[PDB]
């Protein structure tokens, strides 16, 4: 059926993570996933009801550490990448020519070396959109001064690999420093700066020699962690955390173990006595007075906000962990979910 695609973008690194899925068989692949974000982009994958079945990496990089081998720890996912980046545990090595495939849809690698000599560009199935990577960015191209990096090859990897692809074809870099987001086949081969229009070999080398950048921070961590693909979390009840940054708890679990917890529940006066009763041995501290009444809460028990349908009690989590507590968590659903749950209520209905 249809293509689910979605841009998330990394503020350290200003890198761009790319989630694509078929929407027939809900099958997914993530290109250039970041390290610090690995709880972030599988949030999504559950509330999208998705299934990863690759992780991708355009190449070895330096800016960022991988989310793949965090990732195919935690969803199963498998780390694919170059064979040529010289990156060691991948489930899948790459070449030019290779159809990845998800669902009905898939991705074709084209091997563009030039700013490392792993780095490949990813053509999707229709030709619709590309994805880059470092060899060419929006308006620029990545740089060629670091890691087997080499300015003939990018330009020559550039008018042979992209520049081939049609017109239309949208192309999303791994990076943008200057909050774009895309930029297609036929902008870059006309207004490229550096090796777009009538520029020649000789005219994009001798631009880059001339460019002097400083060094990325995390270079001398990432390159060896991404070498070997990124190698190198609350335990006191099971916990997700939903794509929005709220922590949700096991309700099963939690019915288990109510007495481990400090159950808060955050409605008004009326609802806690009122018609959809309360879990036992709650709380009542009214959300529009929790924030000066912080003070009669135990820090040696986590808490449990609880509310109507689980919204006012999300918002009491960011109330205490601003307040300074490490250990709270949302219960999904709140008490229409609890009730239409089976589990204990007490003084209901
Ligand atoms: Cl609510
Ligand atoms: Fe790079």
């Amino acid at each position: 059926h249809m293509l689910i695609f979605r841009q998330l973008f990394d503020q350290q690194s200003s890198t761009y993570t790319y989630l694509l899925a078929d929407s027939t068989t809900r099958e997914a692949v993530l290109i250039d996933p970041v390290f610090e974000q690995v709880r972030r982009d599988a949030a999504l994958i559950e509330e999208l009801g998705l299934h990863l079945l690759y992780t991708i990496d355009t190449h070895v990089h330096a800016d960022h550490v991988t989310g793949a081998w965090m990732l195919n720890r935690r969803i199963g996912s498998r780390i694919a990448i170059s064979a040529a980046s010289g990156a060691e545990g991948a489930d899948r090595y790459l070449s030019h020519g290779d159809k990845v495939e998800f669902g009905t849809r898939y991705l074709t690698v084209r091997a563009t070396p030039g700013h490392t000599d792993g780095c490949i560009t990813l053509v999707l199935d229709n030709e619709t959109m590309a994805f880059t990577g470092d060899c060419l960015l929006i308006r620029g191209t990545g740089r060629t001064d670091f890691q087997r990096g080499d300015a003939h090859t990018m330009f020559r990897a550039v008018h042979g690999q992209i520049f081939t692809l049609p017109t239309a074809c949208l192309l999303y870099p791994a990076h943008d420093y200057r909050g774009l987001t895309v930029t297609s086949v036929g902008e870059e081969r006309r207004f490229n700066p550096r090796l777009g229009g009538e520029l020649c070999e000789e005219d994009f080398t001798g631009y880059m020699t001339n460019l002097h950048l400083p060094h990325p921070k995390q270079i001398d961590v990432a390159v060896p962690a991404n070498l070997k693909c990124g190698l190198a979390e609350p335990d006191w009840a099971p916990l997700t955390c939903s794509f929005a940054g709220i922590w949700e708890i096991n309700a099963q679990w939690l019915e288990e173990n109510l007495r481990a917890v400090e159950i808060v529940d955050v409605r008004e006066p009326e609802e806690f006595n009122g018609p959809l009763g309360r879990i036992p041995a709650a709380r009542l501290i009214s959300l529009g007075e929790l924030a000066g009444r912080t003070a009669e809460l135990t820090k040696d028990r986590p808490i449990v906000t609880v509310s109507r349908a689980g919204g006012r009690s999300a918002q009491a989590t960011v109330m205490l962990r601003q307040a300074g507590f490490e250990r709270v968590a949302n219960l999904p659903g709140g008490m229409l979910r609890w009730r239409a749950e089976g589990r204990v209520v007490e003084n209901g209905s």
